[PDB]
This record gives C-alpha cells, sequence and structure tokens, in this order.
DNA sequence: CGCGAATTCGCG
DNA sequence: CGCGAATTCGCG
C-alpha cells in the first residue's frame, strides 16, 4: 500500500472446497518458488492458506529475514493474528491430517515470536497474488 | 401473510443486550396478556425470545389450541425449529439462570411434538408485534 | 460450488 | 449499544 516487492507471497490451491488443497510461497517480484506443500487430500481454502502463512513465518524466521508476507486472504491473516484457525471443517478420520497440521501451526504461533509483517495483497489494484494457482 | 388474528404473539423486552430480559405472550387481536416472565437479571434478546416461543408452545399445547404463534425474530424462530439456541452468551455464574432455562427449553423441544405453526410477524406491513415492549 | 469475514438487517 | 441470521465479499 503500495508494494514491498522484496517479500514472500503465499498462495493456496483448491479444487472442490472442501477437497484437495496445496500451497506454496513465492518471491513476490520474480515468482521464484521458495517452498511448496504437496496436495493434502481433504482440507479447505482457509485451512490451507493459514498453514501457508505459518509455513512462511517459519521459513523467514529461520533465515533471519525482515521480508514481509503477502496473502490475499482476510480470513487466513486474521486467523494467524488470533493464533486460532476458526474452521468449520468436521474433525473425522478423513480430515485428521489437515487438522493435525492446523493444530500444530497454532501451537507454533502460541510458542514463538516473529517480526514478519503479514500484509494484505490488494488484488483489485495489483493484479493477482504472485503465481496464483487460479 | 396475511394475518391470523386468532393467535398468540410473543414478545421479548430488553434494556442493555446482554442485560435484563423479560417476555410475554399476548392475544394478537385484543392484546390480552396470557403469560409473562418476570425479569431475568442477565440474558440476551435472542435467548429471551427463544424461551418466549417455547413457553408459548407449551401454553398452547396444554390447552389443546390450534392457534399459531407470531414472533418478529428470525433468529428465535430458527432456533426453535432447530431445537437449538445458538447463543454466544458466555456460561458463567451470572448467566447460569438464563442458560438453565434455555437448556431446559431445548430439552422440552427434543422430547415433545406440537402442531402449533410458528409464523413470522411482518412488522414493515402490519406494524409492531402486538404489545411490543419497545 | 463451498469457506468464513465483513456487512446489513431487524429488533429492544 | 449488542445479538445472531442473512447477505455480500473475495477467493480457488
Amino acid at each position: 500500500e503500495e508494494i514491498i516487492w522484496e517479500s514472500l507471497s503465499v498462495d493456496v490451491g483448491s479444487q472442490g472446497n472442501p477437497g484437495i488443497v496445496e500451497y506454496k510461497g513465492v518471491d513476490t517480484k520474480t515468482g521464484e518458488v521458495l517452498f511448496e506443500r504437496e496436495p493434502i487430500p481433504i482440507g479447505t481454502n482457509n485451512m490451507g492458506e493459514f498453514l501457508a502463512i505459518v509455513h512462511g513465518l517459519r521459513y523467514l524466521k529461520e533465515r533471519n529475514s525482515r521480508k514481509p508476507i503477502y496473502s490475499n486472504s482476510q480470513t487466513a491473516i486474521k486467523w494467524v493474528k488470533d493464533k486460532k484457525a476458526k474452521s468449520t471443517l468436521v474433525r473425522n478420520e478423513e480430515t485428521a491430517l489437515i487438522w493435525k497440521l492446523v493444530d500444530e501451526a497454532e501451537e507454533w504461533l502460541n510458542t514463538h515470536t516473529y517480526e514478519t509483517p503479514i500484509l494484505k495483497w490488494q488484488t483489485d489494484k495489483w493484479g493477482e497474488i504472485k503465481a496464483d494457482y487460479g
């Protein structure tokens, strides 16, 4: 607002929602793929992007980066700030993996500090988030 | 739609919300007070109107009435149909009374049948619900 | 299509 | 003012 080009953009990829979910973190300016999560059979868009932002936080923290993270998801950003992923997705055998990851990402947020700013990507003005799965 | 005048209208009365709540059931056409609940120190508008509709159901069922009930509350009507009062109000010592009543009204709905239609009062067209506490 | 936040609605 | 449903929003 305007744009920190030297940043990490995190994206979620969803077929049906709920359904197969994956995510990745990319360099905002170049589009270089910095990390990617192999598809999880059942999750939601919001769960996936929550995990993406937390994966981003961890990736930047261990590399001592001052870089911010951009997400186009009001929801995932709010969940990260709250340290709580308020998903409606049922907890059952089929959803146990995503919920395990989510519960662990929440635990990470509850037990760590980070300086990374988490910024909203303004799709209407800046086009789509870098490397959007679309 | 239009109006069954021979009916029971149930109303909730609220100061602050949450705060002191009361309710009553009145004859729609005349305004005669058919039952009234003395003020409960802490509740919400929606909890109070839920209890009002269930009190109405019980009052009509035991008098073998075919009369419908009108409520202006989308929320309380939906909760009665679902047999579940989805209130956000915290459960603590101060709210224990209203929550006790609500939990018991839910149990009543889970263990009884009734033929009473529960109809939406159209305030925009028919003016305010009969004897509105306003 | 669905997921959830934000916003709008009707109410006392 | 707050309570919650319904609706609108942005997203993949």
